[PDB]
């Protein structure tokens, strides 16, 4: 298993999975830890502004490695 706990920073892990491209997105909405990041629904991902299907997909599934071992 991979270990997703590792980044030190929401900026790191976007970068980590080429979505750095969203980063300001994050910022302005307040997602500044990882925490945040892992409780985050489709819903939350979609309020970003987030709206290629492949994107979504990523993050979400990003997300949810990350959740299992951060949760």
């Amino acid at each position: 298993t991979p270990d997703f706990t590792t980044f030190c920073s929401v900026g790191e892990w976007l970068q980590a999975i080429k979505m750095e491209r969203y980063k300001d997105n994050f910022t302005a909405a307040g997602y500044n830890s990882l925490e945040s990041v892992a409780r985050m629904t489709i819903e939350d991902v979609m309020s970003l502004g987030i709206t290629l299907v492949g994107h979504q997909k990523k993050i979400m599934s990003s997300i949810q490695t990350m959740r299992a071992q951060m949760l």
